[PDB]
């Protein structure tokens, strides 16, 4: 929940409006922002927040196995069927293979799951979050995002900043983080900072963000592992010698 910097109490105040709706919402992000973290507090703060929170990543599977973790087949219930009620996130949204673009307009359309065999279909009841960093109306364009279903899951857009834009939060995070490393592995006072360990850090565009932030900041305060003097070498990358 850390962070003091307007661009992101700005989402705050977004995802508390949006959650008490059952309208779809698509988070814009690059990693390590806090997406999946933005769409449990959708969850929690919203009417279903008793119900399920269903996660998903859309790259991990094939498209066959997407195809039947999300829909289900024969039995072995999908995400959908595990989410009634409740919310199911959709992480990397724009790797889904165009044949599960389709099938999940007609579930968000129709509000049931179609199913094979003797069957009927099973209607479903599940408020739709998703995430991506990609450019949504570049593919649609491109023809590798449908446009219909853009028009109908973009209901609200939350776009959550990265830690370069930021700015000001990369100390505070970087000190909460120093912080809790210093008390794993028992060191007695986190000794701070020195101005070009605060270079380091304010500078380098963090591609991972605030994971990535997280462990430069513990992986630099364990070599340094002392409070008899302030940590002035950040690790960026451990590859090196
Ligand atoms: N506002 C925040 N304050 C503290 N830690 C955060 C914040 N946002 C994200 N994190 C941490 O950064 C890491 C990445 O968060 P996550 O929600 O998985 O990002 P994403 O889903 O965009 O990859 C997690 O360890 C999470 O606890």
């Amino acid at each position: 929940l850390l962070g003091e910097a307007n661009s992101f109490l700005e989402v705050l105040e977004q995802v508390s409006h949006l959650a008490p709706l059952d309208k779809p919402v698509l988070i814009i992000g690059e990693r390590g922002t806090g997406k999946e973290l933005i769409a449990s507090r959708l969850h929690y703060l919203s009417s279903r927040w008793q119900g399920p929170f269903i996660s998903l990543n859309c790259a991990a599977l094939n498209e066959n196995l997407l195809d039947s973790e999300l829909f289900g087949h024969e039995r072995h219930p999908g995400r959908f069927e595990r989410a009634d009620g409740g919310t199911l996130f959709l992480d990397q949204l724009a790797t889904a293979p165009m044949m599960v673009q389709e099938k999940l307009l007609r579930v968000i359309e129709y509000g049931e799951l179609e199913r094979v065999g003797g069957s009927q279909p099973l209607q479903v009841n599940v408020r739709l979050v998703c995430a991506t960093n990609a450019d949504l109306p570049a593919m649609v364009n491109e023809g590798t995002f449908r446009a219909d279903l853009l028009d109908r899951l973009a209901f609200d857009v939350v776009q959550l900043p990265p830690l370069r834009e930021r700015e000001s939060d990369i100390m505070l995070m970087a000190e909460y983080f120093a912080i809790q490393m210093c008390r794993e592995i028992k060191l007695p006072l986190f000794p701070g900072f020195t101005e070009r360990a605060r270079e380091t850090l304010l500078n380098y565009r963090w591609p991972g963000n605030i994971r990535e932030l997280k462990n430069v900041v513990e992986r630099s305060v364990y070599r340094h592992g002392t409070s008899d003097y302030p940590l002035d070498d950040i690790i960026i990358d451990p590859f090196k010698r």
